């Protein structure tokens, strides 16, 4: 299935490469009003809308800074340059978390290659796809080495049609745990 | 197929991005000994092997510059860094080309996928899915708007088990065209 490839390319080409590196990052920052999460918090939003802009998502949710970068060859990239961004979580006009916090953009081409003919991909299959995507990489991050209290995901679906959302409240569940 | 998948989200997550304004990176590089090519020069091998430091996979290619940085915001990651490199290829001791050259970063997934046993992917399966990669990946570019003359796929099998092999002469037979 598409989903499974996904999610396995997103282990492989992304996650394997950044998180062994992800907490001496963090720590790096944290050393040089609240230390950042060591984790890095991905958004799993079953509905495969990834917006560029976390704060649009959520005013609760605001920009803080970006982590030190980076770097390593990687496909004839010379230093090929990651970069994460710092997010602060807001609760009532206070501070209830820090975070390294991103979307995982694959569920972006789940959501993509239902709009375009020729991916065959159709538009009702959207969700089940997405949910393949994010029980594969639960389990593989969950047997992965690189993986060491260094991951979570955030699966969530908006409630159907209407009723009150809150991303931030969502993150943060996990972040108190 | 994984290799559907793939492809159709190396276009979307990666391609669709970078291409509509590499031609105005190179241009800037060219302007601030013979001009960059105009096309991104995209490694495609059919024994999906991808090895990060490109000039150990053949001495007459010679990693020369990196292009100006560019970056977006994208998923949450605030300026995300799209780095890319440029090599010199060298025919006798002499400069015949000049290109931003790098493997597609996919086929290293169908190989790890190939290895691992969770993955479901058999390892005898890498190149007819290193095939079909290809093949989805220029059907996609073929009619894709961001692709105008901006990009050029480089897909070779080394000769079964031996006989000689010229990964320069191979991107230098594009480039000449
Ligand atoms: O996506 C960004 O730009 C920020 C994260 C990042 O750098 C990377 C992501 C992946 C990736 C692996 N598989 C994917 C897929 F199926 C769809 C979209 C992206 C990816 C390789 S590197
Ligand atoms: O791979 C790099 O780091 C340099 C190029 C780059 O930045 C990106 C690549 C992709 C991607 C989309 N699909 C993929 C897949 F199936 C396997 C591996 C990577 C990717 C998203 S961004």
């Amino acid at each position: 299935n598409v989903a499974h490839g996904l999610a396995w390319s997103y282990y492989i080409g992304y996650l394997r490469l950044i998180l062994p590196e992800l907490q001496a990052r963090i720590r790096t920052y944290n050393q040089h009003r609240g230390a950042v999460s060591q984790r890095l918090y991905i958004l799993l939003p079953l509905d495969c809308g990834v917006p560029d802009n976390l704060s649009m998502a959520d005013p609760n949710i605001r920009f803080l800074d970006k982590l030190p970068q980076q770097t390593g060859d990687r496909a004839g990239i010379k230093d090929r340059v990651y970069s994460n961004s710092i997010y602060e979580l807001l609760e009532n006009g206070q501070r209830a978390g820090t975070c390294v916090l991103e979307y995982a953009t694959p569920l972006q081409t789940l959501f993509a290659m239902s709009q375009y003919s020729q991916a065959g991909f159709s538009r009702e299959d959207r969700l089940e796809q997405a949910k393949l995507f994010c029980r594969t990489l639960e389990d593989i991050l969950a047997d992965a080495p690189e993986s060491q209290n260094n991951c979570r995901l955030i699966a969530y679906q908006e409630p159907a049609d209407d009723s009150s959302f809150s991303l931030s409240q969502e993150v943060l569940r996990h972040l108190r745990q």
